[PDB]
RNA sequence: CGAAGCCCUCACGGGCAAUGUGGUGUCAGGGCUACCUCUCAUCAGCCGACCGUCUUCACGAAGUCUCUUGGAAUAGAGCGU
C-alpha cells in the first residue's frame, strides 16, 4: 500500500503469474525478498515481482525505488501465496525475480511495456 | 550459497520454513576470486574412571586369678597379660 503507486488489473496479473510458471520450468527464477534484492543490485534481474499483502511493509518497501535506479521493471501481485505457488513453492513469497527468462522473453517484454503505460 | 533443513508419528501422514529452515562465518576478521600447504585447533557426539573426600559396615589382641575391705571391686596389697 505505501510502496504501491499504481493498481495492476486482474487480467495483467494473470498474464504475469503464467509467465512466471514457465520461467521456472525453462529459464531460472529467484524466490524470496533477499534473493530478489541481490538480483536487482547485481543486474541479473529481468522482471521482479512484489506482493501487496506483505505485513510488515518494510520487507518489500525498497523494491519500487531500487528497481527505478537500476532500470529493472516491477509488477504488483495482490496475494503472497499466489506468487509462491507460481515460483514453485508450498509456502508463499513476498517477492520473486526472473533471472533471465526462457521461452517467455516475448511475454515478459510485453508485461514490462504494459506496466510503463500504467505509470 | 538458497530448500540442500527442522518438529511430530512405528508408519502412513501431518506441521514448520523464501518475512529464509539449512550450509558457510564470527578480529589469529570473515566472504568471494587465484593459488600453497595442511589438519589433530575448534564444534558436535560416543565411551567413561583411578585417587581422594564424606558416611556406613565386616574383622579385631590380652585376667574377670589370690588376700583384705565392701551391699557390690572398677579399691588396697600380691601375681599375670
Ligand atoms: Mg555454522
Ligand atoms: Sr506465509
Amino acid at each position: 500500500p505505501v510502496y504501491v503507486d499504481f493498481d495492476v488489473p486482474a487480467d495483467l496479473e494473470d498474464d504475469a503469474l503464467e509467465a512466471l510458471e514457465v520461467a521456472r520450468d525453462t529459464g531460472a527464477v529467484k524466490k524470496g525478498t533477499n534473493e530478489t534484492t541481490k538480483s536487482i543490485e547485481r543486474g541479473s534481474a529481468e522482471l521482479v515481482f512484489v506482493a501487496e499483502d506483505v505485513q510488515p511493509e518494510e520487507i518489500v518497501m525498497h523494491i519500487p525505488e531500487l528497481a527505478d535506479e537500476k532500470g529493472v521493471p516491477f509488477i504488483f501481485v495482490e496475494q503472497q501465496d499466489d506468487l509462491g505457488h507460481a515460483a514453485g513453492l508450498e509456502v508463499g513469497s513476498a517477492a520473486a525475480a526472473v533471472t533471465d527468462a526462457g521461452e517467455a522473453d516475448a511475454d515478459v517484454e510485453d508485461i514490462a511495456d504494459k506496466v510503463e503505460e500504467l505509470r
